[PDB]
């Protein structure tokens, strides 16, 4: 059935923390990225329409991970979900910091099957310096970036809106300078359910 069902349907497969160490898969995957780790894991829950799927209460440690989940039944995928790292407000310095560098920018311009990435960012805080370096390095591609302007429910109407055009003048500004890709945005809301028809449709049209 619907993009919805198959969302729903979703597993956990793997972690990964190396470039090489990427499952080979034949299916087609969508990347979520953002700052916040605890917006990307409520996120995929709300999509996927369940209640322990992302990793929603697991304490960070000393490491970060990408992980895995299936699309449609784990026995015959039809997709995957790639929750990348959050990157967070400032970058730790320290040995991991160019190997997360290398790694998702690699990932980014070069995995054959990733269709797509969905960039997470707080509607009060578009955009931020880390938030413009995933969408350069994804620029090469010619590969989609939808934006979800997150915790929507947060501003007043006028200010959500203000928060669309804002991002929207900001995303012109790339096509104008030649990026190749489709950049489009969205309000989002995991609390209030909204902007959910969209992102499944949006994901639907991306998958199928
Ligand atoms: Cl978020
Ligand atoms: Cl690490
Ligand atoms: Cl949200």
């Amino acid at each position: 059935g619907s993009m919805a069902f198959l969302l729903h349907q979703a597993r956990f497969f793997t972690t990964v923390n190396h470039l090489r160490d990427l499952p080979p898969t034949v299916q087609p995957e969508i990347a979520f990225a953002g700052r916040s780790n605890a917006g990307k894991s409520t996120a995929i829950n709300v999509l996927c329409n369940q209640k322990r799927l992302a990793f929603a209460s697991k304490t960070p440690g000393r490491t970060q991970h990408i992980n895995y989940f299936s699309v449609g039944p784990a026995a015959e995928p039809v997709a995957h979900l790639v929750d990348l790292p959050g990157y967070g407000y400032a970058e730790v310095p320290g040995a991991a910091k160019a190997h997360w560098e290398q790694l998702l920018s690699s990932y980014l311009q070069t995995r054959p099957q990733l269709c797509g990435m969905i960039l997470m960012m707080d509607a009060r805080r578009p955009l931020t310096e880390l938030d413009r370096r995933m969408i350069e390095w994804f620029a090469p591609t010619g590969k989609p970036i939808h934006s979800l302007l997150t915790k929507c429910d947060k501003l007043t109407r006028q200010e959500s809106i203000n928060a669309l055009r804002a991002t929207q003048k900001s995303l012109d500004a790339y096509r104008d300078a030649g990026y190749a890709g489709k950049l489009t945005v969205q309000l989002f809301s995991a609390l209030k359910r909204t902007g959910l028809d969209d992102a499944h449709a949006l994901i639907e049209s991306w998958l199928r």
